[PDB]
């Protein structure tokens, strides 16, 4: 609707940065509303559901379990690691590492699975292997945070990363075992709080993965719909704000009130 486009451009005039915005019919795949669908923002950690998506197409084939043992040391932690830094001792299996890395974001959990896959060349060529062509990661966590200006590494579209979501959850990419193992992690996202889901209406379905990253960047991908089901796909993105993080919380929730108003 296009109100909604009035908070979305409201929102890029208080933050005094780019907002990109999408939403997109989950059965159809038709795009319903959009704002700046085709530039690129940095993807922060909502990279990490597609990261587990590469994960669990390879247990699909075969190549991986997810009951597999993980084991790491204090060297590999980084900067938020706020469940792997607690099984230093004995590991964790891939199946607690995607969990770890998509309800609580944790960066060591997605270097250990980037990893397991071959590292982002990897995670890009599965990427451009399923359609698409424009989604790339190029570093680790955390310097794919860096957000630097006009800088095309760890960048996606809102568009891109819309069409992308949209197959990972309802395409023959995963095995449909597979489809929902990854819908249920991003189900208990716990700390995406403050975003679209302070404006979610009760009884309604979201699964969701945000991300921060330098610079102000800000973003959050989902699948949300009435009555316990998802029937569409937003995907916010905001990046070179000097606005606070509650600022920027409040005016994606703002977006996301405005969107479920006018549903
Ligand atoms: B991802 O969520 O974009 C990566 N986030 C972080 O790495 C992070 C850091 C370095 O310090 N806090 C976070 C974080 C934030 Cl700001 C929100 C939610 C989870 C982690």
């Amino acid at each position: 609707h296009p109100e909604t486009l009035v908070k979305v451009k409201d929102a890029e005039d208080q933050l005094g940065a780019r907002v990109g915005y999408i939403e997109l019919d989950l059965n159809s795949g038709k795009i319903l509303e959009s704002f700046r669908p085709e530039e690129r923002f940095p993807m922060m950690s909502t990279f990490k559901v597609l990261l587990c998506g590469a994960v669990l197409s390879r247990v699909d084939a075969g190549q991986e379990q997810l009951g597999r043992r993980i084991h790491y040391s204090q060297n590999d932690l980084v900067e938020y690691s706020p469940v792997t830094e607690k099984h230093l001792t004995d590991g964790m299996t891939v199946r607690e590492l995607c969990s770890a890395a998509i309800t609580m974001s944790d960066n060591t959990a997605a270097n250990l699975l980037l990893t397991t896959i071959g590292g982002p060349k990897e995670l890009t060529a599965f990427l451009h292997n399923m359609g698409d062509h424009v989604t790339r990661l190029d570093r680790w966590e955390p310097e794919l945070n860096e957000a630097i200006p006009n800088d095309e590494r760890d960048t996606t579209t809102p568009a891109a990363m819309a069409t992308t979501l949209r197959k990972l959850l309802t395409g023959e990419l995963l095995t449909l075992a597979s489809r929902q193992q990854l819908i249920d992690w991003m189900e208990a996202d716990k700390v995406a709080g403050p975003l679209l889901r302070s404006a979610l209406p009760a009884g309604w379905f979201i699964a969701d993965k945000s991300g921060a990253g330098e610079r102000g960047s800000r973003g959050i991908i989902a699948a949300l719909g009435p009555d316990g089901k998802p029937s569409r796909i937003v995907v916010i993105y905001t990046t070179g704000s000097q606005a606070t993080m509650d600022e920027r919380n409040r005016q994606i929730a703002e977006i996301g009130a405005s969107l479920i108003k006018h549903w």
